[PDB]
């Protein structure tokens, strides 16, 4: 059966030989992948994410479905907690917060050579209407969110606060530099600086140019993922429930609709401003109350504090892209009791982003039917000038590239399936007719441009991989016009299983609620196919990535940038200096097994093709058990 594939999977990953996880004192972390030499969102196979962490809570809610075993589940619940969620010590000084003063304006910068960027205290921030209520209603002035990325290995030497131990994964970061600052492009370093390493103020002067610097801790959210935590539990509620289990998950309830609580952060703008038409730094006005909200899952939120006559901040994000929403969670979070948030406004604000996520998606449906980017209240970050004429949405401004202009964030066929899914989630449990006519629209399109490779077992499989956009959306006056004049192109294809894995999910739960036989036949293909390749440890294909920007050099508009002037170290000796490259701040990589295949190609790549390698992303690994547990869940 499809639960005994399930089971096979699942058994891999949880494996210790198969190497997906660092123990530590009986609790599990999981890795970004199983091998080391990967640079995509991390910058290195034994970082983590809280994505990885969504994806080992869905993996053990499976597990209980399939098992009614949930001490797995309350086990990752406890690992995240432990390990991702800051604690007290990772986040002290939260009650120097001034929610009437949240942050001081900082633009974004349109490349890596704007940073450090200045503070402009001239530029009206608005009040933040969420920390007194939560700090009201949980007790403490703490942000229960995951940070985005930690150092489960140490690889990168700073530990806990700068002290280069291995007890813990470090918490760290690299983004931030802007749009155009490419995984390739940032300087790694910790969320805890206390300056024991890099330049004498740590790294704080490559980022922000401020008259002081202090020691400083700060930590950014990934809404993706917490919201997918979220949606797993609505599921694990379920599940547990059929079983007359659903009392052995209360507690983990709890904690999912405060992480859902604390996630209104993500549908704020940065700096509270107020939603619309906010063009001009000094002069879009600041927010008061919820009129800063726009009430889509923005791309992060991120709070920081002095180490130490503290200070404190917080900010939310003001661009949002298609592939973070996720309707399934705001459903849950909106109107299931025992995900409902326990703050008095949590519900509503859950209630009223549920509606507007939906109407985003559908005014971002290309003519073609893949969901275009998003929209920012924040132009260029900067709450710049948007050319006249562009495309809004509840006057915010269409974005074919959020965030990431390197490369353009929304090109990656993964996020119309990991959106999509999370539609056709909605459109299986409650019948939304909003979700329906996303779906009869998208899916036709995505099966139209797979291959099952059915006559030949799926061996040589096919799905979208790189997508071209161009034009853009009718302005949205709440009403769907078929966007004639927005289009999207397939232009590669893969065989990449996270991706196959959610978009056979999607196809699936369409298929359970609509009874569309072409959408359950292609989904039924891709199982196949994903089967076909099996190994060892998981199920992987082959890809051939490419590495021609570890070598080079800041040269006026690529490659990695450092200020003039700037001196410092990694924890390794590294010099951070002008004229370093993502491989001489990360030296540790010439002792990588890929590493001689790696330079023999860019010695001599003519001749010598770049290595094709079969990788085992963790996300990607439960993805696929996540796709076969569906399949006996919606058809037995
Ligand atoms: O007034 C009392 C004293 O004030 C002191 O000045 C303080 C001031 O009070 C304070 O407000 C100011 O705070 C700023 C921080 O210094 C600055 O570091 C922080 O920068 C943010 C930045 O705005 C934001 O864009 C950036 O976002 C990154 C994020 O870090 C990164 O993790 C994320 O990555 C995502 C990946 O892109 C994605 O692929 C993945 O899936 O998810 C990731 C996570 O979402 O990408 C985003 C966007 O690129 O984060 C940084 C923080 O890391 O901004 C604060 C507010 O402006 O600090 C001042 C100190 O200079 C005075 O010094 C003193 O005189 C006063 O008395
Ligand atoms: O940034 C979004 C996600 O990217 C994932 O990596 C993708 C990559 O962007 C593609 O270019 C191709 O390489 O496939 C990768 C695996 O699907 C990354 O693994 C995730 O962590 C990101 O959320
Ligand atoms: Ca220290
Ligand atoms: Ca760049
Ligand atoms: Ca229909
Ligand atoms: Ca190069
Ligand atoms: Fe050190
Ligand atoms: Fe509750
Ligand atoms: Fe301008
Ligand atoms: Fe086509
Ligand atoms: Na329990
Ligand atoms: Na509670
Ligand atoms: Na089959
Ligand atoms: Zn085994
Ligand atoms: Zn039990
Ligand atoms: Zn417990
Ligand atoms: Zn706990
Ligand atoms: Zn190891
Ligand atoms: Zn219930
Ligand atoms: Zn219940
Ligand atoms: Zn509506
Ligand atoms: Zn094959
Ligand atoms: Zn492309
Ligand atoms: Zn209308
Ligand atoms: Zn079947
Ligand atoms: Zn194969
Ligand atoms: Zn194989
Ligand atoms: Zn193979
Ligand atoms: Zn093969
Ligand atoms: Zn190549
Ligand atoms: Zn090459
Ligand atoms: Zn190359």
């Amino acid at each position: 059966s499809y639960d005994q594939a399930f089971l096979e999977q699942y058994e891999k990953i949880k494996d210790p030989a198969s190497g997906y996880f660092r123990e530590f004192n009986g609790l599990l972390v999981p890795y970004h992948s199983v091998e080391t030499m990967i640079v995509e969102a991390p910058d290195h196979g034994h970082q983590t994410t809280s994505e990885a962490f969504s994806y080992y809570l869905w993996l053990e809610a499976y597990y209980g479905r399939v098992t009614g075993d949930w001490k797995p589940l309350h086990d990752a619940w406890e690992s995240m907690e432990t390990f991702i969620i800051p604690g007290t010590k990772d986040q002290p000084t939260n009650s120097a917060y001034n929610p009437n003063s949240p942050a001081t304006y900082i633009p974004e910068q349109p490349n890596a050579d704007g940073y450090p960027s200045p503070l402009m205290n001239n530029v009206p921030v608005g009040q933040d209407p969420l920390a007194q209520e939560l700090s009201s209603t949980y007790g403490t002035n703490e942000i229960y969110g995951m940070h985005w990325l930690l150092d489960v290995d140490n690889v990168y030497g700073f530990g806990f606060c700068g002290d280069g131990t291995d007890d813990a994964p470090a918490y760290i970061n690299t983004y931030q530099r802007g749009a155009r600052e490419s995984v390739w492009e940032t300087i790694p370093h910790p969320s805890c600086d206390d300056f024991t390493h890099g330049g004498p103020n740590g790294y704080l002067d490559l980022f922000t140019d401020d008259q002081n610097y202090a020691k400083q801790w700060r930590y950014t959210n990934a809404p993706n993922a917490d919201a997918r935590a979220v949606q797993v539990m609505f599921w694990a509620h379920e599940w547990a429930k059929e079983q007359g289990k659903e009392n052995e998950i209360a507690g983990l309830m709890d904690k999912a609709s405060k992480m859902g609580d604390y996630l209104r952060y993500a549908m704020f703008d940065k700096y509270f401003k107020k939603i619309g038409n906010c063009v001009g730094a000094t002069s879009c006005p600041g927010g008061q109350g919820k009129d800063s909200a726009h009430y889509l899952l923005s791309w992060y939120y991120s709070w920081g504090g002095s180490l130490d006559s503290a200070w404190a901040w917080r900010i939310g994000s003001s661009s949002s892209h298609q592939g973070y929403q996720n309707v399934l969670a705001a459903y849950a979070l909106s109107q299931v009791p025992e995900l409902q948030p326990d703050s008095p406004t949590g519900v509503q604000d859950w209630a009223t982003s549920f509606d507007r996520q939906l109407e985003f998606l559908q005014w971002l449906q290309s003519a073609e039917g893949g969901i275009a980017g998003g929209a920012t209240n924040s132009w260029k970050g900067s709450y710049d000038t948007p050319p006249t004429g562009l495309s809004q949405f509840y006057g915010m401004y269409y974005d074919w590239q959020p965030v990431w202009n390197d490369p353009p964030s929304n090109n990656w066929f993964g996020f119309q399936v990991w959106n999509m899914e999370r539609v056709a989630q909605l459109y299986y449990v409650t019948g939304d007719a909003r979700a329906e006519a996303i779906l009869d629209k998208w899916v036709p399109w995505a099966i139209q441009h797979t291959d099952v490779d059915a006559d030949n077992g799926g061996q040589n499989f096919q799905v979208p991989s790189d997508l071209e956009w161009s034009g853009q959306p009718d302005t949205w006056t709440g009403t769907y016009t078929g966007n004639p004049n927005l289009h999207v192109q397939v232009v590669s294809y893969s065989q990449d299983v996270g991706v196959t894995a959610a978009l056979a999910k999607t196809l699936m739960y369409y298929a359970k609620r609509s009874g569309d036989t072409t959408a359950l036949a292609t989904a039924e293909g891709l199982l196949d196919a994903l089967l076909a390749h099996r190994d060892s440890i998981g199920i992987a294909t082959p890809e051939q990535p490419s590495w021609d920007r570890l070598d080079d050099p800041w040269d006026g508009s690529e490659g990695l940038y450092v200020p003039p002037g700037w001196s410092g170290t990694m924890p390794n000796g590294d010099r951070i200096e002008p004229g370093a490259t993502f491989l001489s701040i990360r030296s540790f990589y010439k002792n990588d097994p890929l590493w001689p295949q790696v330079e023999a190609h860019l010695n001599d790549p003519q001749n010598v093709p770049a290595p094709i390698v079969e990788r085992h992303r963790f996300w990607a690994q439960v993805e696929i058990a996540t796709a076969f547990a569906a399949h006996d869940e919606l058809f037995g």
